[PDB]
RNA sequence: GCGUUGGCCAACGCUU
RNA sequence: GCGUUGGCCAACGCUU
């Protein structure tokens, strides 16, 4: 086990979004041994950030079946994460040992009525990752929440002249009937980004949305796998 | 916000 | 002249 460690050396500064900081969650990705040690940064939308790999456990023997649950969880990371150097990638957490629970937990692979309502937590995203359920039609798209508009509703004055509110967005285009008129809307921004980091409207209804058990920071910091991979393998 | 073609500037690379 | 990233406008397409 080594882990590949995170952290923003030098930020992007004011001239232009907010920032989103690799080392404020603890969670990472880190890598299974059977392999031979290599030797000793990627500039990300939070800015330049600085990698590391250390060694965390030498010499551990890891039972064939959390063996095939890591690899699993490697190949969904590499397939349905990203759509696209060493075994496999793996979470990490309290940096400490590997999060079992976590796989377990992604690897756990909607009826809303008048009478059967759509509640909203708010904490749920919070740290997100969304989908539209709506328009999975091709290639489901993923979303961060960028933001959370608690001075709207789905019955709020849609951007565009042709529809007066979203409510009515969703109902003319896909038909679509919202339990939940009090509920706050989510600025979005996408997920799916580019692939060589080694050089420097939207807004969704949350009942109609699934949420996606990659938690947006540790997305973020995914999302620098390959171009850390890039010159790790090379 | 994205995409796409389309000009109008920046920057290094080819090319001359 | 080409290429490439990078903003700044045009236009239809998605999307909201």
């Amino acid at each position: 086990l080594y882990v590949i460690g995170m952290v923003l050396t030098t930020p992007l500064p004011d001239e232009l979004r907010k920032l989103y900081p690799p080392e404020d969650t603890t969670r990472c990705f880190g890598i299974l041994t059977a392999k031979p040690i290599p030797q000793i940064p990627v500039y990300t939308r939070s800015g330049e950030v600085t990698i590391s790999i250390e060694l965390k456990k030498s010499g551990f023997m890891l039972s064939l079946q959390m063996l095939e649950l890591i690899t699993r969880l490697h190949q969904y990371i590499f397939s349905h994460i990203l759509r696209l150097s060493a075994y496999c990638v793996l979470p990490l957490n309290v940096t400490l040992d590997i999060d079992f629970k976590f796989m377990e937990d992604i690897e756990k692979s909607t009826k809303y009525t008048k009478e059967t309502p759509f509640v909203f937590k708010l904490e749920d995203y919070q740290d997100a990752v969304i989908i539209p359920r709506y328009r999975n039609f091709d290639q489901p798209h993923r979303f961060y929440v960028a933001d959370v508009y608690t001075d709207l509703t789905p019955l709020s004055k849609f951007p565009s002249p042709e529809y007066e509110t979203f409510a009515e967005y969703y109902k003319t285009k896909y038909n679509l009937d919202l339990t939940n008129l009090n509920q706050p809307l989510l600025d979005v921004d996408h997920t799916s980004s580019r692939l060589n980091l080694l050089t420097p409207k939207q807004i969704l209804v949350p009942e109609l949305c699934a949420i996606h058990p990659i938690p947006a920071s540790l997305w973020r910091k995914a999302v620098c796998l390959p171009s850390i991979l890039y010159r790790l393998h090379c």
